[PDB]
């Protein structure tokens, strides 16, 4: 019986990693972990304030290009808030609409990954 | 502030979803979450047992074609203990290795998806 407890992190690919950066911490909102090398380059690890599992902000896999990353799906307590809040900050937001699994939203980041929300029932 | 908590799950892509439910769910043993029917096919969502993130393995994105996955990191409580358990069932593992960031090791699933375990020192 594995002794796996959680995702630790996983990554998405970038270009512009200053520019990800930005986006992520001041833009959605998320904390910033860490910032400094690791064995490939620069390692930029970014995570909503206290969750489990964090993401990393990479520009190092040809097997994933810049901005080819979908079916990323972020909860949130209050989706209509956070649509507002984005859309402020000058990004394009497509919801919230309703789905049999909780309200939902999309929207991307500057290299193109998709980005999505979802307050559950 | 925003209302995001967590990253409810995000996508890991493969080509035959049986297969692939049956390593992730009996090989590398985590809970099967959902097997059902979604809008781009069909829906099959797994996670190590208690955890906040899960995992959906989609075979829809262009853009992540199957097996295209890297820099995904578990975390576990017995990296040396899971790695002998994935050999004993036929996983070629790379490790485990001590790295400054924890004990660690690496091993693909079917499609060749590069899945990482990390015990912290
Ligand atoms: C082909 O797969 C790989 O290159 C590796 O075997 C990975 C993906 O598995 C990997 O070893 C990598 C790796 C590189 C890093 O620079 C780090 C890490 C690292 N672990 C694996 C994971 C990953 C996600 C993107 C990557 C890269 C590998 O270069 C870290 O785990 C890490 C790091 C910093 C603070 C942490 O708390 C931490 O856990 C960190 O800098
Ligand atoms: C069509 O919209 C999209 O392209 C977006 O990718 C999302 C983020 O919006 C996506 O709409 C998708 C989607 C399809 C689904 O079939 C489901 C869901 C779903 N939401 C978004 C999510 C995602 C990950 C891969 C996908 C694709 C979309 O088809 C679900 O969110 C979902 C589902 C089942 C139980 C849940 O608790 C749940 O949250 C579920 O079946």
């Amino acid at each position: 019986h594995m002794a796996i407890s959680h995702v630790q992190l996983f990554s998405v690919p970038v270009s512009d990693q200053e520019k990800a950066k930005d986006f992520y911490v001041e833009t959605v909102g998320f904390d910033l972990l860490a910032d400094q090398p690791g064995v490939h380059g620069r390692w930029l690890q970014v995570a909503p304030k206290g969750a489990d599992t964090s993401l990393v902000l990479v520009d190092w896999f040809p097997t994933m290009p810049p901005g080819s990353l979908r079916g990323l799906l972020l909860r949130t307590d209050d989706v209509d808030a956070d649509c507002a809040r984005l859309q402020e900050r000058g990004v394009a937001v497509d919801g919230p609409k309703n789905t049999p699994w909780g309200r939902q939203a999309m929207f991307s980041d500057p290299d193109g990954n998709v980005i999505g929300l979802n307050q559950p029932s």
